[PDB]
């Protein structure tokens, strides 16, 4: 399937090169898939969602997306013009506060919910978790991350962008999660994203346009907007027969483009997110 005048990210996780505008895709488009995204909520009645979106847990007095946040993360997971997977199931978990924020023990909770939650909800293809999110080194928290990805989720997590070493923040620094860097339209290394032995990938990050609350679209930049571009492409992949949540991240490490992106820092791996769709 082809997508014409994509948002750059999608159509760069479909190509060999920079500088095209269409995203390429198996028509299967991650249907049975589900994908949580661990966030300040969903604005699920977007119409970009298509009736695939919904909050399935909060931990504050409303479910809604009062920040915009987390239904941009979920439109590049999943909506029907922003999103990779454009017909996986997308589960709202809301950790963080209308001002963007969450203390660590509301965000271990949440991880906990979704390793049981998924028992409740039906993911033929597999279960994704995608955490646009960190703070600094916790062990409990990197933990939390880990029993997640153990339980059978694949865990993507944000790098940060701090302009650092990941190894100094959570859950980025978990060596058993797949650990997310930013790119920008050029292949560089965006200018915020953390690098270091702890990231697993490199996905589109700066300038991603993608759905916003009130029923409206808009483009912002950082880990967090590559995180969703990976954890969209291993529920792709997963639906695809391709690759388990086990083995996902170290899938798409094999199978991505390679040597492409510059100011890669020395000990940082150079590998961007991709498909391999033959159209």
């Amino acid at each position: 399937a082809a997508q014409t005048n994509a948002p750059w990210g999608l159509a760069r996780i479909s190509s060999t090169s920079p500088g095209t505008s269409t995203y390429y895709y198996d028509e299967s488009a991650g249907q049975g898939s589900c994908v949580y995204v661990i966030d300040t909520g969903i604005e699920a009645s977007h119409p970009e969602f298509e009736g695939r979106a919904q909050m399935v847990k909060t931990y504050y007095y409303s479910s809604r997306d009062g920040n915009g946040h987390g239904t941009h993360c979920a439109g590049t997971v999943g909506s029907r013009t922003y999103g990779v997977a454009k017909k996986t199931q997308l589960f709202g978990v809301k950790v963080l506060d209308d001002n963007g924020s969450g203390q660590y023990s509301t965000i271990i909770a949440g991880m906990d919910f979704v390793a049981s939650d998924k028992n409740n909800r039906n993911c033929p293809k597999g279960v994704v978790a995608s955490l646009s999110l960190g703070g600094g080194y916790s062990s409990s928290v990197n933990s939390a991350a880990a029993r997640l990805q153990s339980s059978g989720v694949m865990v993507a997590v944000a790098a940060g962008n701090n302009n650092a070493d990941a190894r100094n923040y959570s859950p980025a620094s978990e060596p058993s999660v797949c650990t997310v860097g930013a790119s920008d339209r050029y292949d560089r290394r965006s200018s915020f994203s953390n690098y270091g032995s702890v990231l697993d990938i490199f996905g589109p990050g700066t300038d991603i346009l993608s759905t916003w609350i009130g029923g409206s679209t808009r483009s912002i930049s950082g880990t967090s907007m590559a995180t969703p571009h990976v954890a969209g492409l291993a529920a792709y992949l997963m639906t695809l027969g391709k690759t388990t949540a086990a083995s996902a991240c170290r899938y798409i490490a094999d199978t991505a483009n390679k040597g492409d992106l510059s100011n890669i820092p020395f000990g940082t791996v150079n590998l961007l997110a991709y498909n391999n769709y033959q159209a």
